[PDB]
């Protein structure tokens, strides 16, 4: 782990609709990771969300718990097919989040997350879980 390491992750989040996806992340330092994520909406409508986030990790690299906080920008593409209408919408939103990543081996982690997405014109919050591998 630490600076220059890479992480691949699978996630699944539910609003409190579901979002299921993956992420690739790179450690700019021992604590700061840049991650690109992609997810598709299911179970409440079709669409997807692409996100670029900066994640600050508390604790230290290695086996154990690294809480984190994150912020980023996302682009959402939604198609809605309804009984007498349909449409498509694309939107940019700001993200803030926090969570717990537990590295139970030097390479593998499980994560529990809370994320808020905010409209930028004129928020929506999810809880989630993910798993990943750091190399």
């Amino acid at each position: 782990q630490g600076q220059n390491s890479v992480e691949i992750e699978a996630f699944g989040k539910r609003y409190f609709a579901d979002l299921y996806g993956g992420s690739i992340g790179y450690f700019l330092t021992d604590d700061v990771e840049l991650a690109l994520s992609y997810g598709e909406y299911h179970d409440v409508v079709h669409g997807n969300l692409t996100s670029l986030d900066a994640i600050y990790h508390f604790g230290t690299p290695g086996v154990g718990l690294r809480p984190y906080v994150s912020a980023g920008l996302a682009h959402q593409n939604i198609t809605n097919i309804n009984s007498d209408s349909q449409g498509r919408q694309q939107m940019t939103m700001a993200n803030i989040g926090a969570g717990l990543k537990y590295y139970f081996t030097e390479n593998f982690f499980a994560k529990a997350s809370l994320d808020g997405q905010y409209g930028l014109e004129k928020g929506e919050w999810m809880a989630g879980l993910g798993v990943g591998f750091n190399f």
